[PDB]
């Protein structure tokens, strides 16, 4: 699937009042990072479209753009999962098993 | 976005009767290949979920599973685009510009 892992967790197992206070800095930092990587992904998609518009064949331009798409997507996957682990570190320990239930099940469905 | 590039093209700019005859072998080969890579992707997602269920931290298991997910996703992206180019080779030349319009626009939206 194509689930939004970060959103799934904040919606299904929301932070409590104190956890939200604790996590606010790291949540903001991640929001900025997600936006930056998404800007790169959109730009890479645009380079791939441009390449195929110019010359609709595998080509150096397609090879480079495909790699750039892949790299941005992987950066986003990894950054998101690192931030999921930040969230878990900021939870009260007793909240971690429910968080993990949602996380595990969502990962198995391909959420990222 | 998360568009299904292959489906978008077959639905919006379907093959004509003779093109469909010409392309049937390669379409079947691609259907089998897509299924194989998707099976690998589902398995990788399951290894990632398993790893986090065991030990919810970045870990060798998470590193390996993340890489395996990435590899399968990239294999699927590339295989799909190679097959899109197979489709284009099997079109009557006069059908290629409409095909390309749909392809370019969909790529710019992140369809894969
Ligand atoms: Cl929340
Ligand atoms: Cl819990
Ligand atoms: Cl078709
Ligand atoms: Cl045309
Ligand atoms: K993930
Ligand atoms: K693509
Ligand atoms: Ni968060
Ligand atoms: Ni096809």
């Amino acid at each position: 699937g194509h689930g939004d892992l970060h959103e799934i967790l904040h919606e299904a197992v929301p932070l409590d009042a104190n956890e939200r206070e604790i996590l606010e800095l790291k949540e903001d930092a991640f929001a900025q990072r997600r936006r930056e990587i998404e800007t790169r992904l959109r730009a890479a998609n645009g380079k791939l479209a441009d390449a195929i518009a110019k010359n609709p064949a595998w080509s150096p331009e397609v090879e480079a753009a495909t790699q750039e798409v892949e790299r941005a997507a992987g950066d986003l996957q990894r950054a998101t999962l690192v931030h999921v682990f930040e969230m878990r570190a900021g939870l009260k320990p007793e909240h971690r098993p429910a968080f993990d239930r949602v996380l595990i099940d969502a990962l198995r469905r391909g959420s990222q």
